[PDB]
């Protein structure tokens, strides 16, 4: 496998941050079945609603979003398939989170990560 | 905040790698309260046996250690405050397997994920 | 010193990609002394109008400027100051040139290779 | 094509950096032909013993070299064709100087820079 520290070929910086933003305010709308959609086929069965409850536990402490912040793009080749890493600044009212979401090259998430 | 994509000052690699390795070796001991030692103060009354467990379960199903890999090194500015990350692959029996940890510049942990 | 494999603080991807374009377009319009004077003071009497007109005959070689690609952001801590880099891909007829510009934090030049 | 900030597959950090510091040795050992035979075959007939010796005299300048420094390691797909590249310290004592190498697969320079 490799760890890349730029996007992998197939995958564009302004793709990747557009579709974090989205997922992210998916994320933030408590819709579990929304966000969950949002992940590879393969993925979602491994999804539990109990551990985006704890998300949103934790979620709910950071008070009002704000903005969106800077991007940091990585990726992936794990398995001779590509990965697009990002870890994106979200600005809420009691201060910086930075979120770390991976995709597949169809853009569907693989990670999740507050 | 700042995210690096090498270690910020204060950190070097060698060390960084070398402290990983015997993290690692430690998580593997099955021996929570070791694990937990290894964690800053402020952190290790964060932690659970519970999500440790959690881990074993996953770990038990890679087989025997056989090999560490190729290390892949990253920092973070966090509240004025320095962070050092590395990326690194551990071979198992069933495969390969990337561990990413940060540590402090005491160089205790603050992130420890499979 | 460092090598940092991003801007330093203080520095914007945007206004260094809209500086950088600006700048090879200075140095395509045969302009000597406009080049010059896009370098940092300090460093202006170090620069030659033969080793510019040199890069010009390179330059010629390379046939009509279709179109600027993709911004590789780099940095460095030199003598405790940052300078923000940028490797610039620049489409010519003849074919992609990779053009390497720095920056101190006042946007001027210290440093221009094609 | 693609800047990288970390090697090509087929590159070895490890072997880079011997690589380099040997290089970087013949360069400062002042023999033209032996430090043209290090790039490849197709770059030798562009070298010029002048450009050569126009490094030998900025490079008198810096004084005795006292040790490398750090390698910041970096990478290039160019014409479907992998290079990889490494930004080192070199300490003199006049002070420390990043050169920059890059080599072809088969380990042959193909870029040196002061
Ligand atoms: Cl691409
Ligand atoms: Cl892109
Ligand atoms: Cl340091
Ligand atoms: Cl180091
Ligand atoms: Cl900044
Ligand atoms: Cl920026
Ligand atoms: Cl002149
Ligand atoms: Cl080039
Ligand atoms: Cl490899
Ligand atoms: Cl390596
Ligand atoms: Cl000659
Ligand atoms: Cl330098």
């Amino acid at each position: 496998g490799e760890i890349l520290k730029e996007l992998p070929e197939g995958f564009d910086k302004e793709t990747v941050r557009k579709q974090a933003m989205e997922d992210i305010e998916i994320a933030q709308s408590k819709d579990y079945e929304s966000w969950k959609s949002r992940f590879t086929k393969d993925l979602q069965s491994s999804l539990t609603e109990e551990s985006y409850d704890s998300y949103l536990k934790i979620l709910e402490k950071q008070g009002e979003f704000k903005e969106f912040g800077k991007c940091t793009y990585l990726g992936q080749i794990k398995d001779n398939k590509k990965y697009g890493g990002v870890i994106i600044v979200v600005k809420y009212e009691e201060g910086n989170v930075n979120y770390s979401l991976a995709y597949d090259e169809d853009m569907n998430l693989v990670s999740f990560t507050m």
